[PDB]
């Protein structure tokens, strides 16, 4: 029972105009659009139970605590952690990777090693500054994917932490997590970091049959606030660094995590292979309609993807030319190579659209 057009009808930005146009929003992977459930529960949140939380004794406080822990039990069955005390609260996944890589400054020694894929590559090359650790960084192919049998010869006693993105945020290539954490099990004693910020609002995530020692995301790439991620850790991992309180420090964003909340909901409500399913159709189309404009190239175009097509066209340099055009038809994407990405909202007749549009900005800029 999936209708397109009842889950637009929940999102009040698709109305918007945009020099003169229809707003056509194939950003997503840059930011997602919000359900009005979630916009509701921020505004509820604050004309009705605002108080600070834990804490305090008076009403408000008790039902605003109860309710950012109701939030944190959605997120906990959302990824399937065992423990609801696993699940922390953050404000962007940018937070949660420097939350771990600050907190592992103790556990490594004078000569460790870091893995990490192919901006926030700050905190792993700050923490190798701070200790006398080695950064090494798995290498991309040509296609966009991940060398990944690198770590057959890189992985040793002195793996420490390995950190991956389950879905690279410039191409959509879905990384074979599954894989590289039965490689990192099998040869080192390393923990297991995934950056599922590009996973998280695309398909299911399961933590326990994922065996990652911690997972992190965004809120606001997943229907939800800006202001807002989690980062997820097996207990016995977070107990080794230095529940869940001890990690959750100052004012919480108590509205955000409430939304953040709300925001589960709606995908739940959605369902999640419907979400799934209904994406990848959008990409299969979308990929194969653009394929049809002569000189057009799809970088990873042959790789598993998660709600990106990435395209450049032959005689184009400036991307940016090419996006502008498209601004100019109420279309956004991300602009030396044009960035089209999908929610669940976007529909094959804006597909059209944009396809339409990409043949026009070519003729006009020859």
């Amino acid at each position: 029972m999936f209708d397109i057009q009842e889950i637009r009808s929940q999102f009040p930005i698709l109305q918007e105009k945009v020099n003169g146009k229809d707003l056509v929003y194939l950003d997503n992977a840059a930011t997602s659009q919000k359900p009005k459930m979630v916009l509701d529960a921020i505004n509820n949140y604050y004309e009705h139970y605002n108080a600070n939380v834990h804490r305090g004794i008076h009403t408000l406080s008790q039902v605003a605590t109860e309710m950012m822990e109701d939030a944190r039990k959605k997120v906990q069955r959302f990824i399937n952690a065992k423990h609801d005390y696993e699940v922390l609260f953050t404000k962007g996944t940018t937070e949660g990777i420097n939350l771990v890589a600050y907190a592992m400054t103790d556990l490594i020694k004078k000569d460790d090693e870091i893995i990490i894929s192919y901006s926030n590559i700050v905190p792993w090359q700050m923490l190798c500054q701070r200790t006398g650790a080695k950064l090494r960084v798995i290498p991309m192919n040509e296609d966009g994917t991940l060398q990944i049998d690198v770590l057959d010869e890189w992985l040793s006693e002195k793996t420490k932490l390995v950190s991956v993105n389950q879905v690279s945020n410039a191409l959509g290539i879905v990384n074979p997590i599954d894989e590289i954490i039965r490689k990192v099990r099998a040869k080192s004693n390393a923990f297991i970091f995934i950056d599922g910020a590009q996973a998280a609002p695309h398909f299911e995530i399961d933590v326990q049959t994922m065996d990652c020692d911690f997972f992190a995301f965004s809120g606001h790439k997943m229907y939800g606030p800006t202001g807002t991620g989690i980062l997820y850790g097996k207990a016995s991992v977070l107990e080794q660094l230095n529940l869940p309180f001890r990690f959750e420090a100052g004012t919480p964003n108590i509205a955000g995590n409430i939304a953040i909340g709300t925001a589960v909901d709606f995908m739940e409500k959605v369902g999640r292979s419907n979400i799934a399913a209904h994406e990848h159709a959008l990409l299969e189309y979308a990929q194969r309609k653009l394929l049809e404009i002569e000189g057009l190239k799809v970088y990873g175009e042959k790789a598993n993807r998660a709600g990106v097509v990435s395209f450049n066209l032959s005689g184009i340099g400036i991307a940016s030319d090419v996006g502008m055009i498209l601004d100019k038809l109420g279309i956004a994407v991300r602009t030396g190579t044009v960035r089209a990405s999908f929610a669940v909202y976007n529909t094959f007749e804006e597909i059209d659209i944009l396809t339409e549009g990409v043949k026009k900005a070519q003729k006009m800029l020859a």
